[PDB]
Order: structure tokens, then sequence, then C-alpha cells
């Protein structure tokens, strides 16, 4: 008999889901994967509600200052958001030492501004935990109570636990392939040599964009054979694809991202303000992303900003990832691909490269007087795009390993990733060791 606890508020939009408050109660009847199938101990009812609104009672994910899942780098952006101020803290599974636990705190230094400070929680051998080996505690809630009253050798005392939100609501079960009449196609956002993005709705409930492909030489059958390989590539730092209209004019289903493109973005007024080490932030998201489709070895083909998306929150992440092996950029472009169409993850390095010089000019068209066979005469030349004033050197570096002539010798976005990370934090002081 298994019975779990309601961490947000959710509210049925669909047949047979249930809604049910925060604090409400539920038994388990069948577990099975975004759905499951419950009882509310409040109403009684039997149906659907989303695994991940839900734990089991009084384990660590019921508690407010408990995040799992989350890596150093996304506590760091999680606190550094407003809504949060000093002694803002959070404890979440160490991403290094896996089984144990760590914990993070908001802080100011005048020379640096705001920050987010790390500390190993070591797990004691009686079951204990602790920071400073001179204080031991037998609860996580002890840990907390303790820093709480006091920074007993932290850079601050704990105040209160990190802001969290609610997240997605997952798509409906079984509704990969859906008909047309589902969609109500409310605005038109973008217009191509290929087709249109519109702002949609679903079934009344759900806000949604759908990218209509007009009928090109695109082998149905090809595109969706394809289209059931981007559906596995889920990562916090791709555009979600929820469905698929399958006949001609076919239908592309994603989430809806508030603040449109990157580049549009980018050269917006909420843009203009955006300081360098955010710019920087953007970046490595991005890397984040290309990371991981590295990982999972695939290739995007056309990396730039007006194809990175901008949440409400100011996440990004990347969209029409390899949908152009199914159907201009040459500005972005590697030599090798010009030259011999020859496409790898190192020309996609190559792309990430000008993209940095896209989001650190604030949107700027790469090679600015310049025409498209003026830029590859000069690059066989062994030109380059010089610094702009507000990019700092180090960035430059890497723009320019990026940039390299030979494939082999361009970096891993795994690398970049690493350094984009944590660009403006020593190794050492990752970090914090307390006596
Ligand atoms: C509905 O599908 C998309 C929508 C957008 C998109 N564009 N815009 C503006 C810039 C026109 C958006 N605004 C908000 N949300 C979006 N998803 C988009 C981008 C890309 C896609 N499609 C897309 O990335 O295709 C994959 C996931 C199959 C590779
Ligand atoms: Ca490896
Ligand atoms: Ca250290
Ligand atoms: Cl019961």
């Amino acid at each position: 008999r298994i019975i779990v606890v309601a961490l947000y508020d959710y509210e049925a939009i669909h047949h047979e889901d249930l809604s049910f408050q925060k604090g409400d109660q539920m038994v388990v009847l069948e577990e099975s994967g975004e759905w499951w199938k419950a009882r509310s101990l409040a109403t009684r009812k039997e149906g659907y509600i989303p695994s991940n609104y839900v734990a089991r009672v009084d384990s660590l994910e019921t508690e407010e200052w408990f995040f799992k899942g989350i890596s150093r780098k996304d506590a760091e952006r999680q606190l550094l958001a407003p809504g949060n101020m000093l002694g803002s803290f959070m404890i979440r599974d160490s991403e290094t030492t896996k089984g144990s636990y760590s914990l993070s705190v908001r802080d100011y230094d005048p020379r640096q501004g705001d920050t987010v400070k790390h500390y190993k929680i070591r797990t004691l051998d009686n079951g204990g935990f602790y920071i400073s080996p001179r204080s031991t505690f037998s609860t996580l809630q002890e840990l907390v109570d303790h820093y709480k009253k006091g920074n007993d050798g932290l850079c601050q005392k704990l105040s209160v636990p990190c802001m969290s939100s609610k997240p997605q609501k997952p798509w409906e079960k079984d509704a990969w392939e859906i008909p047309r009449e589902s969609l109500k196609l409310e605005k038109k956002l973008g217009a191509g040599q290929f087709g249109e993005v519109w702002m949609a709705t679903y079934n009344k409930h759900t806000k949604v964009a759908v990218k209509t492909m007009k009928p090109g030489s695109m082998s149905v059958e090809a595109f969706l054979a394809e289209a059931n390989v981007m559906k596995t590539l889920q990562h916090d730092k791709l555009v979600k694809l929820h469905a698929v209209v399958t006949k001609e004019p076919i239908y592309i289903i994603t989430e809806f991202m508030a603040k449109g493109s990157l580049l549009d973005f980018l050269k917006s007024d909420e843009g203009s303000k955006q300081p360098l080490p955010k710019l920087i932030d953007f970046s490595a998201q991005i890397a984040e992303g290309m990371a991981f489709i590295e990982q999972r070895n695939y290739i995007h083909r056309d990396l730039r900003a007006a194809n990175i998306l901008v949440s409400a929150s100011l996440v990004c992440k990347i969209a029409d990832f390899g949908l152009a092996r199914v159907i201009f950029p040459i500005k972005w472009t590697a030599p090798e691909a010009i030259n011999f169409g020859s496409f790898t993850i190192k020309s996609d390095v190559w792309s990430f490269g000008i993209l940095l010089m896209e989001i650190v000019t604030y949107g700027r068209i790469p090679y600015p007087g310049m025409s498209n066979p003026e830029v590859i005469r000069a690059l066989e030349r062994g030109y380059r795009m010089p610094r702009p004033e507000n990019c700092p050197e180090e960035l430059y570096n890497i723009m320019m390993r990026c940039w390299k002539n030979r494939p082999e010798e361009r970096p891993t976005f795994e690398y970049i990733q690493s350094v984009l990370d944590d660009f403006y934090t020593a190794t050492e002081s990752q970090y914090e060791e307390i006596p």
C-alpha cells in the first residue's frame, strides 16, 4: 500500500485526471511513467495524476528546503533568481559524490556581489550528517535548524528555503500523433521559405507552438522516422517536442517559449540591459545542450541565435535540432561543410563560436559589411572576426579555438560547457572546506 503526498496544486484539464491541493494524500494504484493512477484520500476519486507532482509521504522531497536532481550550476542559477535573498539556501543531491548531499547558500561580498557558496554534507557511518566534524546532527532537519540560528562557520546564517516553481504539466497520455482538429492556430509568429510558426492551443486547455511545414520534397515517411528519434532527445536545454500531425501539410507541436528567439531577445529593451555574466550564462546553457547532443552522437546542422529559444524565466533552449538533414547561413558554417558538405559535431563547434559572437554583440550580424562570397575568400586567407569592446580576452580565445581550420583541433562541447559554467570561479573555489 503506497501512499504519496502532493507537492503542488493541480487542476484537472483532461477527461480522467484528478484535481488536488498541495498536501493532499493519495493511494497509488498504478505506476506507469509521467501519469500515475491513484485514489485521492480527500475525495475518494480514482484517476490520473502527474508523477512529478507527488512524492512518497515524509520522504526528503516533501521538505521545502530539499531539491532533487539539481546540479551545482542549477543550484546557483536557481538561488541567484529573483525572490531570494541572503541566507537563501537549499539541500540537494551531490553531483560529484553520488549518494550524498550538498548545501548551497546565497551570499554577498562587495568585490563580487551576490554569490552562491557550496558545502559538502558528509554522511556519517552511524547515520548522521556533518559539514564540520566539530558539529554532527541526526537528521538533515537538525542540520538545517542549527545553521539557521547562527553562521557557526558558514558564510551566512540560513534564512529562507530557495524559491521553487511548479514544474510543467506533462503532455496528455498516448497523444504523440494527433488530428488537426485538436489545434487552434491563433497567431503567426514567423514565416519562411519552408513554412510558418504559430502560437496555438491544444484542446482548449494547453498553450503550444506549432510549426507548419509546407509540403516540400520532404518525404512524409522519412520525416516521421527522424521525428521519433528527436522525441527521444529529452533534455532541459532542448525544446520539448510534444506531438505531430501526420498528414500533409505536416504540423510540429512544441512547448511555447514566451520570449521567442534569443536573437530577437538580445535586440530588445530587456536584452540590451543584460550584463556580460548573464550573456555568458546563456552561452553556458547552450553549451550544456550541445554537450548532450554530442553525447548522444547527434548533429544539429543549424546552430545560431535565431534557433535558440528563451523562456519567461530566461532559460535558453535549443530548437530545430537535426531538422536540416531532412529538408544561406554560411556565415555560421564551417569551411569543410561549405566546400565538401561535411557536417560533424566539430562543424557545430565552429557554429557555436560564431553564436558566441552573436551573443556578446547583442545580436549583431556576423561579418558586418561583408557579403557571403567576400567572407569565404577572407577565411581561406586566415581572416577571423576581431574582438569587440565588451568581450573579455578569455572568452575570445574560446571563439578562436572554435574557429580552427582543422576540425579535430576544435574542442568538445563537454570541455566548453565545463569552462563556461565556471568562467568566474577557480576550481579550488567550487566547494568550501570548513574545520
Ligand atoms: C513548434 O515548433 C517549433 C517552434 C519554434 C518557435 N519559434 N518561435 C518564434 C521565434 C517564431 C517560438 N516562440 C515560442 N515557442 C516556440 N516553440 C517558438 C522553434 C522551433 C520549432 N520546432 C522545432 O524545433 O523542431 C524539432 C523540435 C522537431 C526539431
Ligand atoms: Ca566520455
Ligand atoms: Ca574547496
Ligand atoms: Cl483507500
